[PDB]
């Protein structure tokens, strides 16, 4: 019985949402496969209750999912079951604008208009791309867009799967991109409960990640691609998880899930799991090869 | 899987409907009591695809379902599962304004506003009397109502329980109102395959009917207590209906389907308006009567020629 109980109520109507959607696309065939429609098209649902199941979600409230089809089939090629990512949003309400479903296994980002748009410009092509990589890539994976409507603002959501692993503890993360530029982590930043170290803090600190080319076999196909498409500001995210510091087990995952992580060399000095992927791809070719450049450096 | 496949696009989005408003209501906890406010409820969906699944529904259309929590209980009251509601809705169109569930186990009525209006007025009278009898009751089962709009226009609907069987064949039914009026069925009606016969058709006939004192007074207890009801509402135009199966035609025209390669026993939980024929009688009959028509000479006059008349239908 999923009562639709949230922190706050436009995560009910995203757990709502979903939930909809998803039993809806159950209802529609899967094709043999996407036509140029299917990119161009939508869903809209309005509610407007009365007196009626308002407990946990409002009682007017709009949901729009952008191109359902394709997004049904990325979902697919990435080896998610929709079945399994409609339990992950609605089972329990996400957690915390940058939100993960109860289980940490997918993330949920507020993004703006101007996003929705640009991922409909690279739509097309990133789909073919993930056909010929097979789903082997660094890119975000990208599972479902939505239009939420409370109260009268529409809010943009875009749902990845979470370069970081759902279960393991994740000890130090640091956004690197590659500039030559100034990118250190903010004093207030500095005192985060976990926090996030920009490009110069990974050489001011000196941490090495120990392994080894499959990597950068991918990699360098998929900033070419990036770049090829005119794209710019993203970033490489890494996350790193010490199993000393510590059923189940230590520096035990499984890599169907967490699909980024990465096992240390026996010759690392600290016993460790790494966790990498690109990020924030919506938005030129010199980039590219500075970015790619700095990460050449990273692997031992 | 489910494709909602329809002749028509309106009985498409009824099936989508049904089916969406049931499944939400499987997530919703079924309450204590009713309260006051679930008798003024609504639920309101308006759909605007583009471009997507739009194979058998429209692309736009809205839905709306009245009192649902109200309805759900009926539903529960009178034996009927959601889950089981919903399939004979949606597993396949239902067919020929009134039409039928594909396992014509209910029965689907297009009405008016002021229908609609009535319904709501009445309703709260008539959860308190389906409640303190028992669910045991000649009057309409109202399971649920819902407004549709396809192409810019609304078309209110009334689900019900059948009064026939959703399996024995019926070959004769009559419409009988008790008026002191002329009612008779046109030539035109008369011409048709299963004539829906008035009330002087049935008394120029000599139809009588023969179910045994048990189910007589069963039968007459009931509708005393179901016109009084219905006259302390204001409620007039209402008929009984009444269809009769002959078992031994059945067994022929079912014989006759098996040649081109129990008898006469029905479920008294699903048909429920069903009768034997008493054990001495000439003809091994079932009949299935109830009162139908209730959205709507005074009341208390019409209640009674109605009562006078359906007490002389039957011995
Ligand atoms: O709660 C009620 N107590 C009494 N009477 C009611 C109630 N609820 C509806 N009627 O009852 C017909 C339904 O029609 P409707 O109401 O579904 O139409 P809406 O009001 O949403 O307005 P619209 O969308 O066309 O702008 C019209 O006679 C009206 O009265
Ligand atoms: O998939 C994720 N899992 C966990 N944290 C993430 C994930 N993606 C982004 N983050 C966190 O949120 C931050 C925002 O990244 P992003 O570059 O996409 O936002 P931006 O447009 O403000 O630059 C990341 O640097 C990191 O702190
Ligand atoms: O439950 C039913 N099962 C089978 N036929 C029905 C049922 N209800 C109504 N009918 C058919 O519809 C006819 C008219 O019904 P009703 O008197 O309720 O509508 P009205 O407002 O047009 O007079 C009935 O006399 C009968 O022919």
């Amino acid at each position: 019985v999923k009562l639709f109980r949230a922190s706050e109520p436009i995560l009910s109507v995203l757990m709502w949402g979903v939930n909809h959607t998803i039993n809806e696309l159950s209802n529609v065939p899967v094709p043999v496969m996407l036509m140029p429609d299917d990119f161009k098209a939508y869903s809209k649902i309005k509610v407007d209750n009365h007196l009626f199941n308002k407990e946990n979600l409002p009682s007017r409230f709009k949901f729009k999912e952008y191109c359902p089809m394709v997004f049904r089939n990325l979902r697919e090629r990435f080896g998610i079951d929709d079945q399994d990512y409609q339990n992950s949003v609605t089972r329990s309400a996400p957690i915390n604008r940058f939100l993960t479903t109860y289980d940490r296994r997918f993330v949920i980002k507020t993004v703006s208009s101007e996003d929705v748009a640009e991922m409909h410009n690279i739509l097309k092509k990133y789909h073919q791309f993930i056909v010929e990589c097979h789903g082997n890539t660094l890119l975000p994976q990208f599972l479902g867009m939505y239009r939420l409507t409370v109260d009268g603002v529409e809010t943009y959501m875009v749902v990845t799967r979470n370069v970081l692993s759902h279960r393991l503890t994740v000890h130090r993360k640091y956004d690197l991109k590659g500039s030559t530029v100034a990118r250190e982590a903010s004093d207030k930043e500095k005192a985060k409960d976990l926090p996030t170290f920009k490009d110069n803090d990974f050489l001011n600190e000196g941490q090495k990640l120990h392994v080894k080319k499959n990597f950068l076999e991918k990699l360098k196909r998929d900033v070419e691609f990036l770049a090829q498409l005119k794209i710019m500001d993203y970033s490489l995210l890494v996350g790193i998880h010490d199993v000393d510091r510590a059923f189940f087990g230590p520096g035990e995952f499984d890599p169907s899930v967490d699909v980024y992580a990465m096992k240390s060399h026996e010759s690392s000095p600290k016993k460790e799991v790494y966790f990498m992927a690109i990020i924030d791809i919506l938005t030129p070719e010199q980039y590219s090869k500075r970015f790619n450049e700095f990460m050449s450096n990273i692997l031992t």
